[PDB]
Order: structure tokens, then C-alpha cells, then sequence
């Protein structure tokens, strides 16, 4: 059977904000029998409420609940909605590792990375070449997100070896010279492929970016190249960025990134500028929407205030509600008129 | 167009017509419609005539190894112009470091030749594939990625620098390689654990803590249907011990990486009877050659030489490399040029 028509009339719903239709769509095509995953029918019965009876908005799912924990041990194909092509193709990737096991698809990161490229699609005379991603790829969604980018971009993609979980392992055990070393090494291997290749993009994050600035040869190869940089992570440091953006590479592009693996995807900050106050995410919306609420209390917090991210994803590939993040962000509107709060200067949870 | 050009060479493979696959490749590769720009300002420089004076797999050898070109040649220069506008190359590195371009196309013919046998291997299984192999630049993680596909599930990887590893057994520093090697053990260990694996592709030192662990064990033996085991220092009694006595309902075979050659070689499977691992390549496309140290002819069938691997096809084009390794000659063949290894070792 081809459900091809309905997955089409739900990204249509999407792409008009037609948000309270898209939740609608998508309730149905997750808990019925013909179209839902395993996962979910078999989670229907034990929710509190009638998803398809009692969900008619974003703020309407709110009455989930966070089911991450199910996400070790639940075998990955319950994870495939039924109503998928045969074509689908699915992939694993994982985060927390410890770790929980999703499955995304081609056509989920061509519709985010559609999205979230919509911009570089009318800027004027846009930049074209090589990605170098600095950045895991493995059973981490990320690196599939930037192999998409890079596609976009118009050059090939360049990648290099990073564990993430040995840096992690490293840091929890406080062993703060491996950590150093493997810093070093990270950054040897960046600085190969920016010396040898051409390379009009680069992807990394503030610590590996540090120590490639120290080297003046490599400063002047950048300097040349790199039409724009992308930070990613939670320990961006606003101020810094922006010496560096006028200070050492004046003519580079710089963006942040904050992932969330547990909604399969990525969110997309403004331009950081001189005129940057705080550094601003928004979301995939209406497919990817952020929550943010009281570290005490669990209420949505006033704009303007830091609490808690609470992501949802909702998509004819996926549905994951109310996944509580490690991180807080300052709660910002939307811009755009679609549902979701829009992110500031993420932290970790300390 | 050039597709009627690629679908003749990819039959000149299938039935063996060695001699006019090389032919059309020196056309394709030392044409200026289809040629890359790598191989087409090669050409002057080169002490023949690849299109009159190679008729042979064996007149390759003129040829030197290239692969000091491919730190620096950039990578679009190593497409051949005459590839469909549509295909899509990927970066794959080995080496500090080389860069090599790799295509789907090439994968999928490669995984449809090493999988030949999983039709005729009788009522195969079926399942997930936890491959705890690099990704990254690495061709092997995009080559075992395409294996999965093939075998009924999905590809599980795992976090592995295997840069990391060899800059700090090079510095000496073997507390970091025992710590980072448990590392590794550790997600292998949550993978095998958590979700359904039916085939397992690591490496001995890996291989070898995993089965320290009682109730690892105890899974593996309850859900595994092959192990694969990659690297140049196989222990070949070790293997044995294991296939016979701890997971004797697990088949082992092991994996030789030609990173060079943009291909894996297989073993055939390991038994009790076992006296030598054996390998394969994909002929015509790899072919291995095995020669002496000194005078760089081809050893004798039985005598260790070191390893030169050559990649031919519509894709790319790598005469002649090198390898690190040395290796047993032993004959080819239901045919197909080129020689078969066995009991590869590092230099």
C-alpha cells in the first residue's frame, strides 16, 4: 500500500503552518493500525488519555510523557511507522552512551536540512566548496545532518576521527591530561585537512577552535578559505565569538548549532555579529518544538527567564513528545507565527 | 551516456574477459571526454603509452604507485569526467593523510560480489549488524554499512579513533590502550546487550576482553550468527579455540582492509581444519600481486612477500600501491587474474 499521498498532505500541513492539522494527521498516522510504528501501538493503551481522541495542538502534547527510558532496550524496527515506504530505509543512531537506540530515515534529514538551509537558498551570492566537519559521525545523528549540509553546500565532505564518549569518559574521571591530549589531536587532524584541501566551510566547537587560532599559518590559510564557521554545543561563549568574527576572521560567517539527538535533528542560531546580544536558536517547527520551564516548579517560564528544554518531535517518520534535555536556554518567542519557543544562549545543566 | 561505456566494462567482469576490461578502462581512464583530470595530466609523464603499450592485468606493472599524490591532488581532480553527472563522490582517507574519492555504485558492486556466497550458504540468517569498525573518513565503516543492508537489518556502530589508538601505542603509552581499548569493549558490550545482533565485525584485541565477560558471552552465544575479524594480526589458533569452544555456533571469517584499492578482501570461513587464512579479492577490479623486497618480482606460490594491491574500474584507478603487509602468494582462481593471500602480516 502507498501512503505517499498522506505523508505529502502532512509536510503540506507543515510547510503552511497549519500546525493544529499537522498534530491531527500525525496522531492518527502514529497510533493507527495500518500506519503506526509497534512502539507507539503497543504504548496506546497504557497512555492516560486518547491521543488521536484528546491531542488537536502542540500545547495538547504536553499530556505525554517523556518515554526515553523505553528507548535502551525497545528493539529498534517497533521504532518504524508501518505507513513508511519499503524504500524507507531506516538508520540507527543513538545518544546518552547509556545509550538510547532511534532510527532515522533520508527523507527526515533532507526535509531538515531543506529547512534549515532555506536561507542560504536567497542570500546574496552565496558561498560554494568543500565541508570540513569536525565533528562524530558513528552511531551519532549529527554527522548524517552535516553530510546532507555539505551536499547542499556545493563541495564534498570532509570528516576527521573524534570520539565523543572517550572525551566524556575522560572528563567524568577528571582526567584532565588525556582530555588536553586528545584536544591537540583533534586539532592536528582539522589542521591537516584545512592545510591540504580546500576547505570553504568548517564545523567544530570553541575548544578545538581555540587552539587552531593560536597557529598563525593556519590563521592565514582560514583567513583565505573559510567562508563560514559553525559552533556547535552548549559552551559557547558569546563575547569570544564575537572577537573572533571581527577581530581574526572578519570575512567568515559565524552560526552555532545545537543539536538534539532526541529529536533527530539540529536547530539553527542567527548570525553572530557585533550587533549580538545573546545567541538565538529556532527550531524545526512545527515537526521540532521547544518547551522551556522551571528548574522547581516544571511551568513554562516568562520570556526572557532560563529553565529547563523540554523538545518534541512529531513527523511521518517519528514521534518522540516531552523529551526533558540536560540543558536550560533563556525562553524566547517564535518569530514566524509557528508553535515552539525560540532559544537563547544554552547552558548545560549544572 | 557512458552508460552503454560502464555496462560493457562491468560485463568484460562478469565472464572473465580480463584482457578487454583493462583495454577499455586505459581508454576510459586516458580519454579526454571520460578521463579524470588527475590521470589525464598524469600522462605525459609517464615513460608509456597506457592506451598501446597495456593489453595485460600483468602490464600494469610499468605503472608506479601514485599514492604520494594524494595528500595534496584535490579530490575533484581524481573524478573521471565521463561518471553520470548524477553520481555523488565520498571522501575516504587512509594515512598524513591520503584522500580518495569512493562512489555508491562501486560499494554495491563490491558487497554484491563479497555477499555472493550468502545466497548459495544454505537458509542464511538474518538480522542487525553491529559493526565496531571506524566510520568517519574510513572506507570500511561505508563498505560494512552496504554489507548490512544486505544481511536484513540495521548497521549499529560504535565510537572508535582509530587515530587515537595508533598515536598513543606510537608514544608508548599502553595504560591509554588498555583504558581506550575497554572503551571500546564497553559500547560493543551495551549494543550486544540492549538490541538483537546476528553479526558482529571487530578486531582480536576487542574480541578477546568481550569474551571475558560471562554474561557477554552468554548473548553472543544465543544471538550471534558471524563474527568477521579485521586487521593484519590475526592469531589463527586463537580463532579456532573460540569458534570451537565458546561460541561454537558462530561462523568466523576475517577481513583484509585495501583502503588503496577502495575494497575489503574476505577469507574463506574458519574451521577446525584451518591451517592458513585465506583471502580473496574482487578480480578484476583488485587484484593483489606479491613481491620480493628487494627486487620487487612476484615470489614463488608458497614464499611471504610483500603486498601491492591494484584498484581498476570504471571509478578510480590506483596501480601498484605498496601495501604495509606482507603475505603468503597462493594461486588465484576459478579464473580471475590475480593473487590469492593468506596469513597476512604487517611489515
Amino acid at each position: 500500500k502507498d501512503y505517499s499521498l498522506e505523508i505529502d498532505a502532512v509536510m503540506k500541513a507543515a510547510q503552511i503552518n497549519d500546525t493544529n492539522n499537522f498534530v491531527q494527521a500525525l496522531m492518527r498516522w502514529h497510533f493507527s493500525k495500518e500506519t503506526g510504528s509497534p512502539f507507539w501501538l503497543g504504548m496506546r493503551e497504557q497512555l492516560n488519555f486518547d491521543p488521536i481522541k484528546d491531542v488537536k495542538t502542540i500545547n495538547d502534547l504536553r499530556q505525554f510523557s517523556d518515554i526515553s527510558h523505553c528507548l535502551r532496550q525497545e528493539p529498534v524496527a517497533n521504532l518504524v511507522p508501518q505507513g513508511l515506504p519499503a524504500d524507507s530505509h531506516p538508520q540507527v543512531y543513538e545518544s546518552g552512551g547509556a545509550p538510547k537506540y532511534v532510527v532515522a530515515y533520508d527523507a527526515w534529514i533532507e526535509a531538515l536540512i531543506s529547512w534549515r538551509m532555506s536561507g542560504y537558498q536567497h542570500r546574496p551570492g552565496r558561498p560554494s566548496g568543500n565541508t570540513l566537519a569536525a565533528i562524530p559521525t558513528g552511531p551519532h545523528i549529527v554527522g548524517a545532518i552535516n553530510k546532507e549540509r555539505a551536499l547542499r553546500l556545493g563541495g564534498m565532505f570532509f570528516s576527521i576521527d573524534i570520539d565523543p564518549r572517550w572525551v566524556k569518559r575522560s572528563l567524568s574521571e577528571g582526567d584532565t591530561a588525556t582530555v588536553r591530549k586528545y584536544t591537540h589531536h583533534l586539532v592536528d587532524q582539522v589542521q591537516n585537512t584545512l592545510m591540504n584541501q580546500d576547505i570553504r566551510f568548517l564545523v567544530t566547537t570553541p575548544p578545538v577552535l581555540r587552539e587552531l587560532l593560536k597557529r598563525p599559518e593556519v590563521v592565514l590559510q582560514m583567513k583565505q578559505s573559510l567562508a563560514q564557521i559553525t559552533l556547535g554545543g552548549t559552551e559557547l561563549n558569546l563575547d569570544e565569538i564575537k572577537f573572533i568574527a571581527s577581530e581574526i576572521l572578519p570575512d567568515c560567517e559565524f552560526s552555532a548549532s545545537y543539536g538534539s539527538t532526541s529529536a533527530l535533528g539540529v536547530s539553527r542560531s542567527l548570525l553572530i555579529t557585533s550587533e549580538s546580544q545573546q545567541v538565538i536558536y529556532d527550531s524545526f517547527s512545527p515537526f521540532i518544538t521547544y518547551d522551556v520551564v522551571d528548574s522547581i516548579t516544571a511551568q513554562t517560564v516568562e520570556y526572557g527567564e532560563r529553565g529547563n528544554v523540554i523538545v518534541t518531535h512529531l513527523s511521518p517518520w517519528a514521534f518522540y513528545p516531552r523529551v526533558a534535555e540536560r540543558d536550560t536556554a533563556i525562553r524566547l518567542p517564535g518569530v514566524s507565527g509557528f508553535a515552539g519557543d525560540r532559544l537563547a544562549d544554552i547552558e548545560p545543566l549544572k
